[PDB]
Formats: C-alpha cells, sequence, structure tokens
C-alpha cells in the first residue's frame, strides 16, 4: 500500500525481476553446436529464411546493423559531397552510418506521438545535395513511409529503412524492409529476434543492389560454393561478414517466432490498456495502418495531470523515476540528447581534417533549424527496455502495472518528490 | 614409382588428405556453450592474449581490418595521410587506411623474406607518410631493425599486421609489440583460430588503446558499474567481438604452445627434406626471427630443370599439377600485387576518388620482385597447421622427391602447350 520508495513492500518482488534476453533453449545450443562441427553454409539459410519470412527478394546477411546501412548507402551510390536525412531521435548508429560512408548526416526533428522523423521536416532539410532519407521505425513504430516514398521519388532520392527495431513490424500490411530501396535489420542480443553476439540484415527487391551488398561485405571478392578463393577484388570493401554460429542460432529462434510474436502482442497490449487509464500518461501507440514492434516502450509524463504547473518536465521524470524503480520496475532513459547533441555531429572532425563535411563545406555551425520535438520527448519521456520481450512476461507485466496504479495513487508525493527536484 | 599424373599411385592416399583446422576439442564445445548462457569472455581474452605474448594492452574487436584501421585514427592518420603497405600482402593491409580515409602507398618486397623491403620503403616516403604498416606475411617477421629505425628518423608510426604471425619473435619479443601497435586477425584458418571472425588491438600506449576500446562500440565508454547512457564522446563503429568467438579462442590459446611444438617440428622436418632439392628455395625466417608457418611459400628455378628463358609461371603450372596429382594441395596465394587490385587502380574509393583525392593522388607498372614471387612460387595452406600432420607433410615430401626424381618430364610439361 506505502511507497516502497519509503520503505513500504515493492509492488514488484525482488525475485520475480530478473528476466533473460535472449531466451536460449536447447535447439539453439544444438544449432550453435552443430554450426560449430560443421566447419551447409548456415549464413545463406538464415538469408533464404528471412527473405523466405518476411517475403523479401534478397537478403544480404553481414555483421551488423549498422554495416548493413553503409553498405546499403553504397551500394546506392551514396558518398561524398551527398547529404543524408536521419531522424534527431534515434540510435547513434544512423547517423554515424553516413559517416561511415564518407557522407554528411542531416538531422530531422521527430513526430511527438510516433517518435518518428516528420515527414514535413525532413522535406524542410532537403538542400541539393541530398541524396537519401534514412526512415527509423524507431522502438517498433513503423515511419510515415508514404510520406517519405513520396518526397523520396519527387526529389530523386533513395529510401534505406532502418528497421533495426522493428521486426516482424507492418505498413499497410506489408513487412518493413521492403518498402524503400532496401532495409537494414540487426540481430544484436538485445534485438526482437536476436542472435547471440552481433548481426545485421540487408534486404532489397534489387538483385545488383544485393550483390553489391555481397561484395562490399567481403572485400570486393566474389566467394562461391565451392571454388578456390583467387583473392580478386572488384571494388572497396570490408570485413563485414556474419558469424555462422550467429546465423545458425538466430534461424533456431526463427522457429519460436511467431509464438513469441503473439505472446509480446497479448502482453503489451494488456499492460498498455492498464496504464493508458493512468492521467498524464502517454502509452505508446502504432500510427493508422502500421503495426508495432514493440521493441522498446516509451511513454510521456504530462505535469499538468499532477498539478504541476510551472515545473520542468525533466523534474516529473526523475520523480517517477525513482518511485517506479523502487517498486521493482526497470524505467529507463533511451538516448539522453538529439544525435546532433552528441561530439561526433557537433565537432565535426571526422576521420580527420573534418571529412566528410569539408567536402560540403559543412565544417561551421548546422545549418537549419534546432530539433525541438526531440528535445521535449526526451525531457518528458522513460522507457522499458527488454523484460516485455520475453512471452512469459505477462505476470510481470501485471506487477508493473500494479507498480504504476500505485505510484498514481500517491499524487500528492509525485508532486513533492517533483517539486524539490 | 611412378607419377600419379601418368597412372601411378599417388604419394598421398585420399584417406591421409583431409586435416581438420581449426581442431576442436570438448573444451572449445564447453566454452561456446558457457557462453552462450553467461567475467566476460571478450575482456577475459583480452586479459589471458596480453599476459601470453607480454602486451600492456589488448583490445578485442570485430576483425583484424578493423583492428588496422582503429590503430590509424588513434595515432592521427586520416585524410591527407599516407601508409607504406607491403605490396605482397592480403588486400586487408592495403584496405585499411582507405577505410580510415588516408592513402596506401605500396613498396616492393624482399625476393627471399616475402616482406615490405626497407630499401623500398625509403624510396616511398613523401611529405604526406604519417605510418607504416609491416606485414610479418606467411608467418615471417618483417625486417622491424629497419623498418622502426626509418619510422623513427622520418616520425612515422608503426603497426604491425602480425595476423599471419601469432607467437613469432623478432629479437626475442613478440612480435605485435614492438610498433605503436600490433594487429592480429582470428579467423577458422589463423593459426590461433576463432570459430568465425574476431579481431585483437594490442600496443603498449594506453591512450591508443582507449582510443580503439571507444572506436569500437560508437565512440562511448561501456562499464560493468553505470547504466548505458549512449554518450558517443567522438567518431566511432560497431567493431565488437562476439563473446562465443572470444571463448572459444581462449580455450585454443590454453594449447597454442602444445599445438606450437608440433607444428614446428613437423615443418622443419618437412623443409628439411625439400631443401635439398635443386631450384627449389624452402622459405626461412630472417636473422634474429622465428617463423609462425601460417603459409608456406616456395620459389622454384627454371635454370634446375633446363628452363632457363622459359616463362617462370610455366614451371609453376606443371609443378602444381604434378604435386596436386600425386596428392599435395599445392596453391598460390595471391595471383597479384596488391596495386593491381580494381580498386587501387581505379582509385575511386568511397566515390568522387575520396581518399586519394585529398592528397592529390588522382594521378607504371612497379614491384617487380612482388610480381618475380608471385611468377615461380606455389604455396601450401591450413593442412601444416594441425598438430598430428607430420606423417602427412612426410607424404608430401616424399611427392616432391618423386616430381624431382623425374626433371625431364617436369621439363615437358612447361614447354608444352
Amino acid at each position: 500500500s506505502k511507497l516502497a520508495a519509503f520503505g513500504g513492500p515493492p509492488a514488484v518482488p525482488r525475485d520475480r525481476r530478473h528476466v533473460e534476453w535472449p531466451l536460449v533453449e536447447d535447439e539453439d545450443r544444438k544449432a550453435v553446436i552443430d554450426a560449430l562441427d560443421g566447419a551447409e553454409n548456415p549464413v545463406s539459410t538464415l538469408e533464404e529464411q528471412w527473405a523466405g519470412r518476411f517475403g523479401f527478394g534478397h537478403c544480404v546477411a553481414v555483421s551488423t546493423g549498422t554495416a548493413a546501412l553503409s553498405l546499403a548507402l553504397a551500394a546506392l551510390g551514396v558518398g561524398p559531397g551527398d547529404e543524408v536525412i536521419v531522424p534527431a531521435l534515434s540510435f547513434i548508429a544512423t547517423g554515424l552510418a553516413p559517416v561511415h560512408q564518407m557522407a554528411v548526416p542531416v538531422f530531422a526533428d521527430v513526430d511527438p506521438v510516433t517518435f518518428n522523423l516528420d515527414p514535413d521536416d525532413v522535406e524542410r532539410r532537403i538542400t541539393g545535395r541530398t541524396a537519401a532519407i534514412i526512415p527509423v521505425h524507431l522502438h517498433g513504430a513503423p515511419a510515415d513511409m508514404d510520406r517519405i516514398t513520396a518526397i523520396a521519388r519527387r526529389h530523386g532520392l533513395a529510401v534505406i529503412e532502418d528497421a533495426a527495431q522493428a521486426p516482424g513490424a507492418t505498413h499497410r500490411g506489408r513487412p518493413v524492409g521492403g518498402i524503400g530501396d532496401a532495409g537494414a535489420f540487426s540481430l544484436q542480443a538485445t534485438k526482437n529476434i536476436p542472435t547471440c553476439g552481433e548481426g545485421g540484415l540487408l534486404v532489397t527487391g534489387n538483385a545488383e543492389l544485393a550483390e553489391s551488398v555481397r561484395r562490399g561485405r567481403q572485400f570486393g571478392e566474389v566467394i562461391e560454393s565451392g571454388r578456390e578463393r583467387d583473392y580478386v577484388s572488384y571494388g572497396l570493401g570490408w570485413n563485414h561478414k556474419m558469424n555462422a554460429l550467429q546465423a545458425a542460432f538466430t534461424s533456431a529462434q526463427l522457429t519460436r517466432f511467431d509464438d513469441y510474436e503473439s505472446a509480446r502482442q497479448r502482453n503489451v497490449a494488456a499492460f498498455l490498456a492498464r496504464l493508458a487509464e493512468l492521467p498524464g500518461l502517454r502509452v505508446p501507440t502504432a500510427a493508422p495502418d502500421t503495426t508495432h514492434a514493440w521493441h522498446i516502450l516509451r511513454f510521456r509524463f504530462d505535469p499538468a495531470a499532477f498539478g504541476l504547473d510551472g515545473v520542468r518536465p525533466q523534474a516529473l521524470r526523475s520523480a517517477l523515476r525513482r518511485l517506479l524503480r523502487a517498486e521493482g520496475v526497470p524505467m529507463s532513459q533511451y538516448q539522453l540528447m538529439p544525435l546532433p547533441d552528441q561530439k561526433v555531429f557537433v565537432d565535426r572532425v571526422g576521420f580527420g581534417g573534418g571529412y566528410p563535411w569539408t567536402v560540403t563545406g559543412a565544417t561551421g555551425p548546422a545549418a537549419g533549424e534546432d530539433h525541438p520535438v526531440a528535445r521535449a520527448v526526451i525531457a518528458d519521456s522513460l522507457t522499458l527496455q527488454k523484460r516485455h520481450l520475453h512471452p512469459e512476461s505477462g505476470e510481470l507485466l501485471h506487477l508493473y502495472a500494479d507498480a504504476f496504479e500505485k505510484v498514481w495513487a500517491n499524487p500528492d508525493m509525485v508532486a513533492t518528490l517533483a517539486g524539490a527536484a
């Protein structure tokens, strides 16, 4: 009954807080060992299975989601002198991928509710140098792909979807990743369809684009089923290969995806339904005609609902974080600043001597407007990560909802803590 | 007995030919499984590797290529800089500068050591040179006396590409630890393998290590203590090593010197037999070094077969054919010097000629020794790495001795259309 922050019993007991993700089964361990003793290519098997499951024409497995993005940019002819529009609220990889291919990232502000890049702001940041847009399906919510693709067609721009956080998500019934020229997925251990470590997938309907990525991931060489390696390279490449063990693991995970996905959708829906009744709590939503993957759950908190007029949203954010964490809900932030505030994008040194910015002459202060929506979202939001992804987390999320309802039953204390902070 | 190529029995029976590499034991399987379900394996490997080879710092990364590029970045090498690399090399050595937006400059190699010739390095230095990447190619330490002297005389950095030479020494010093930094590649094929991909960057300089540590993970500082705040302190990549691969390599490393002992005995006995054959040059460790024997490259003299004035490639092809018929998997390793590769000829790079655009290198055939070595050499890869391959290598020697007992037939093949 009484708040756990002040000695009371926690709404979530300590022995019920731990969640293993990834969820490793014996089938996963066997797949890994089989791949070890099978030194019949797990990587190409995963490529085929991913493409088959999600209806893509081509799938190229690579080291990371970041490499997928950078290799896609290269395949689409993006490089020195080119600008790539990316969201101001994002994982840093989306902003770095352009830099990795010696292009300049340009940051568009996001939507206050979807948290995805605002097509209207995208349009405002187009220049003669713009070559591509990387819409992110942030947190699992598909971006406004109708508007983004329309803008791209008008200005002759490439579109690469960053679907790292949105496997299984759909836009007008279409699998994310297959709407743009190419789509990038990340198979990191924290992801909705994980690998045991690092991995990435690049998908596309374009055979030439796929071949470019296939060569680029292996020093520009052509590696054939059972032909001797001649070390002949056909262009600039990297070592962006995916490990076979990690590929085999992900193939095993895919066999349970549909079941895990069903559980997540049900569990998250029931969780958000309870939190949505709490005043000044905005649960995350899928935009109309899309489905959310629920990789991360971001909640916005309105001070008005606690009669906290004229006090900073950050003060309420802190108060709620302290209270909810004490009850045993591991509420976090995800990104402390918009990407434009990150040192790499402020200093604009890059590889050295200001490159890639030196090419465009964008060494001085950042062109265009600030990003007030990204900043506002960060100011008043907390996130839940990981725990809700496990198919058996139903009871845990029930206890989380207990904790939220409990915190909201003490509005006077919230205001006191927020008033002090 | 008769040559297999003309109907005789192969010197190497087929049931003897296959060699498992990597050599996977139950301890390797357990290490991988323990990694799945779990002292982080990456951190553990870093400590273990630094400890074995006496390095001040070890930073595990995705690949040997990333180790090289991150090292360049840490040493302040980038746009407008040139990096001298060998003309005979795996392509990754030439690409690592490009990946950090610097220009690779190719120096010719020594005809015996196959390593970058300090005499030619000296010629290649310009006002833009910032670093040298000596390769310990095939497992032979480069001339580190002269490479380090050149570097220190000219104010250049040195990054060793030690991918092919783990455990080799130069003046009793483990390779990797002599330059400003050293890079290792972990692959299934390497002397100390991983089950997939991996890389290690070693250095004595703490700040250099920290730079690489940040650079491999988006410029972030990770810790056991604090929650991940996603604050980046500069330009980074995703060049993380996988924990499973790290655990596997840790297990391999504990057995490394046991395997070394067998490997070194086996190769020495093999080369001693071949060294007796006229016109066959066995590979050697240079003075004050040991050889890791990652790849065995042999050069063949046409004069020994009375083929004076005939293209060496003709002898190379005849020997390859006859030896493979005996069951010896003789190969080439690199068909051309790196400068001949399309990436380095075209100089398009990322696009618009970068990185060359910055150095002014937007504008003949060179590197004669690298070409000569490729023209008359064959290699053995993989099979000699296994500790149990002693008898196999003796079968290979039987094959070489058979071929060398039939010089007229070698000459006939070499001279034929």
